[PDB]
């Protein structure tokens, strides 16, 4: 009899850093030596229990004269390519083996946006780009969990969760559209990589007063409100009319509240209301562009 | 260091049955190991020493870690393509040489001709073919040395020693161009291989007789003649007017003679005329094709 092999050895996917094996089922073996050689390369990798390949991470094996083994340890790209085992007869017989090596989705560094300053009602590009095999997948998401804002052409604009594609296109912003974004890159291998993204839109602190005239009978408790709509958020507090601060005390009691990144509604309550309380008290707010204030008038309701 | 190689290997060519060698010279191995395998069948041939394909005219051999030896004995075609020397570094390096397998020609006796018979005024084509690697040429010439007859349209011809080509056409035959023709096959490989091919020509055989009287004064000798224009050759005698048939004595003297392979001039001489010699005398040619005879009347010139 001549040596010949049976059910052949297969493909194998297996990613980057994780062990592989090729393996050809021969049988009447008889004294013909298996050998294995790198196909592309065409460089000899083993002959029977012999490694030639000085790649540390290259084996072989056998249980017996019917089973012989190839091993990668921890496979590169470098590995990928056929693994071909042949018997040295003549003319010679071989059986050959692709391995396939995936790799994680890395960002591009170069490509991935940064954090972005952008002013009211203008167009935004925000790009992600990741290497891998396969082909990575680029999905957008809002990190609050709110949708994006999708326009095209300049009348038809839609909302959606998220949104695929590397280059995240916001056209006409608006004050809500800011907050931090998040793209994810996965190619189906694990793990995916994800990066944040914070788009800032920037103005000046702009207060709104309901009821600049407010009411109060002697004795009694009022409260005056101002709302304020700042970016990046503003630093408020009260002041008297000659130029005294309020922090909640006794008689004051001093809030704030957010709506949204924006968005602050800011209260103060005096007590007690006496004739020493009766004038003007101002709002104020600051953030990094400007300051601005605001003045409620108290008066007394008589008798 | 690491092990490098200087000067490469080079190309050969060799032609069958010769022996062949090819040779890697290395600096530096060290403990590395030197292999080679069959390039386009990726088979492997050899590693340091030992040698693993099975095909007995593969050897190897070394002087020194310095000059590493491949040999094939007595070549074929299939051992042609390429024969690279690798070391087992990491990456590994290689050098690779290419053999060529040069054949001498030989024929295709399903396509070379057989003797031909052919008709006078026809057309007749002599093909020869032959393979072999570099593609052989074919030459054909006349055995007998003369030029062959080279004829185009209808209006021109002329005539040439040689005529290259693997067919021969020969339009329009003539008589003269009868005989056997040479093709050779040379691809300047030894040994060329030639083919003799008999070109015949066939006719009724036919007599011309310069001088049908001949006058003779008694005592003297006379010689008559006739000349045949046969094909194949014919067999000639003559013949008394009783019908007996005459051959050299001393009353008599009979010869042939042959211009070419279809010409025959036979004489006959009849020595010291008598009145018992007058009379006819008949010339006689036979061949395959048929038999003819011419008279020749012999009278006495008197007193
Ligand atoms: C292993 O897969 C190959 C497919 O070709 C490979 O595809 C990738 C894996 C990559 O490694 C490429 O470089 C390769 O080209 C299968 O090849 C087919 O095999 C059949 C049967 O032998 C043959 O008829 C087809 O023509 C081949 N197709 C190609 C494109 O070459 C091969 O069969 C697989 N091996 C096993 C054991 O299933
Ligand atoms: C040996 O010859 C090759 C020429 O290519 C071969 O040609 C025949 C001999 C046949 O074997 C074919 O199958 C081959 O393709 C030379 O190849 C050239 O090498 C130079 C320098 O390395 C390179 O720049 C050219 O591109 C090559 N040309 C081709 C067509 O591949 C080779 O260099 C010769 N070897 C030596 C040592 O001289």
């Amino acid at each position: 009899f001549q040596p010949e092999f049976v059910e052949s050895i297969s493909n194998v996917s297996v990613a980057v850093g994780r062990d592989a094996t090729f393996t050809c089922h021969v049988r009447h073996l008889g004294g013909y030596r298996v050998g294995w050689l790198k196909a592309d390369t065409k460089a000899i990798q083993a002959i029977h229990e012999n490694v030639i390949t000085h790649n540390p991470r290259v084996t072989v094996s056998h249980l017996d004269q019917n089973t012989w083994n190839l091993h990668i340890k921890a496979v590169s790209e470098e590995d990928r390519g056929g693994y071909m085992c042949q018997l040295n007869t003549d003319p010679m017989k071989s059986q050959i083996g692709f391995l396939d090596v995936v790799i994680p989705p890395d960002f591009i560094s170069e490509d991935t946006s940064s954090d972005v300053i952008v002013p009211e009602g203008s167009s935004v590009r925000l790009t992600c780009r990741a290497r891998g095999y396969p082909e990575p997948i680029v999905t957008w998401r809002r990190e609050d969990g709110n949708e994006i804002v999708l326009k095209d052409n300049v009348g038809t604009k839609t909302l959606a969760p998220s949104f695929r594609g590397e280059v995240l296109k916001l056209s006409k912003i608006s004050r809500n559209e800011m907050g931090s974004y998040l793209c994810i890159a996965s190619n189906g291998v694990p793990p995916s990589v994800s990066k944040r993204i914070s788009l800032s839109i920037h103005f000046h602190p702009v207060i709104q007063v309901p009821n600049q005239l407010v009411g109060a009978p002697l004795g009694t408790d009022v409260q005056i409100e101002c709302h304020v709509e700042a970016s990046p958020k503003s630093i408020n507090y009260w002041i008297k009319d000659t130029g005294e601060m309020i922090v909640t005390s006794g008689k004051y009691h001093v809030q704030e509240s957010s709506q949204s990144m924006y968005e602050t509604k800011m209260s103060m309550i005096v007590r007690k209301f006496q004739k020493d309380d009766v004038g003007s008290y101002r709002c104020i707010a600051k953030n990094s562009l400007g300051e601005v204030d605001s003045s409620i008038r108290l008066y007394e309701i008589p008798h």
